[PDB]
């Protein structure tokens, strides 16, 4: 009966004038599946900060919070079946999408919420801003119902060492609940390791060093859709994993430096 | 359309066109429904952010602002720093934030057609509601700049001044504002129930008009949706008269849908 635009998913992540990271590639990879979206950003840069230059910054408190506020008072809401997040701005704006996720599921109780710890990785450690972390771990993390780590986040959640694959399976394991439902760790292969309660699934993708940026992005894109649409668990994350291989080879056949999108 | 023939080749995405008018997390106006328009249209696009709202300030509720200076200006000159200009064949303006917005663009854009001479800066001169600042920032910077521009009769008053209540008065008005940069004014009224779109289009060489009738509607965007299709026809080679009809139809078509589908924001339909 309303009159709304509606969608399946609340893409909450940052935005790019020029590139294809965050909501800039998801948004049109989820259009590939036949699913609605509204894009929330968290920051708006004019690119990447791996170039020579960028501008732009994190998009402010009230600014945010009255986005996701305004996906209410909008009435938008009617199909929601996911919230996927992924690089945030700062501790603050979790903190408010926690809570605007916890006033959700009170009307949504099915509603699957994908977080992507975007923290950094084992080279100089978090690239972001240095008290994401604690708000991930306090505040975000409670809510998920699934997490897409790489090994060097999945430490910081779980404050565990998870260099070994029977490591990180153990604090992928320890970080299940009755709300986590599953840990897909990222680690010349690939490794992507699916882990729930009851199983362990190891997928090695033949993938070769890139200097693209926004795979992470593409993939939780792909694979929330496949989720949405039907796909079981593994199978989803398998050909998240199998498309971005795909567009990446598109791009570079392409001679990009920035990912574009082949038809699904 | 850059002229360097001797010019290596770019990794950057190119785009056709660069818009620059408002955003919006929910609903159809600026480059939120003027993007998937142009996307339609076989043609690429860079949207640039004056403002980021949650929604248009017509609902009851709605949330963000302008785009910091700073930002604004950086988006710009980042298109320019990625190389990602080499297919720039045109420039649209819609909705602005700030007078200084205006000045950031215009300032922007003089140093651009330097070096993009095919350049169509195509403006929607976007004054009033349903400032004194802002007319005069369209005046000393982006007016002296645009090749074509499609004021109401509202905003055509306001730029240059003179009355315009009639068909020679407004002819008149556009007339004078045509230059060696400014080919043509496309100047619309709604006559409101079925209200007329009434259009004029002018060049120093011809008038031509048009006339559509439209349902009365809430609807927003229809204008940044006119404006995505008119260049969108333009850079597809479609004539002026032709285009802004078209154009018109286009709107008119996506509006119905809307309805069709009871939607209170446009919704696309095929092309």
């Amino acid at each position: 009966k309303s009159r709304a635009l509606q969608a399946d998913i609340v893409a909450v992540q940052s935005q790019v004038v020029y590139g294809s990271v965050g909501n800039s590639i998801a948004v049109p990879a989820i259009k590939q599946n036949g699913l609605n979206v509204f894009a929330v950003p968290t920051v708006l840069l004019s690119n990447t900060p791996h170039y020579d230059t960028f501008y732009g910054g994190a998009i402010p408190d009230e600014w945010f919070s009255g986005y996701l506020r305004a996906l209410q008072e909008r009435d938008a809401l009617r199909q929601l079946r996911a919230v996927t997040t992924g690089y945030m701005g700062t501790a603050s704006q979790i903190k408010i999408l926690a809570e605007w996720l916890t006033a959700l599921r009170k009307d949504h109780p099915d509603l699957l919420i994908m977080v992507d710890p975007v923290i950094g990785d084992i080279d100089s450690g978090i690239y972001v801003k240095p008290d994401l972390p604690e708000a991930y771990r306090q505040y975000l993390l409670p809510l998920a119902q699934g997490i897409t780590p790489n090994i060097f986040e999945l430490e910081i959640l779980t404050g565990k060492n998870c260099r070994d694959l029977d490591s990180a399976i153990a604090a992928a394991k320890s970080l299940l609940s009755d709300t986590l439902k599953w840990v897909v760790v990222t680690s010349q292969e690939m490794q992507v390791v699916v882990v729930t309660a009851d199983s362990v699934n190891v997928i090695s993708h033949s993938r070769v060093k890139t200097d693209l940026k926004g795979t992470g992005d593409l993939f939780c894109a792909q694979l929330i859709s496949g989720l949405l649409k039907g796909k079981a668990l593994t199978d989803a994350v398998h050909r998240a994993g199998l498309r971005v291989l795909e567009v990446m080879r598109y791009t570079q056949q392409h001679e990009s430096d920035e990912l574009i999108l082949p038809p699904l």
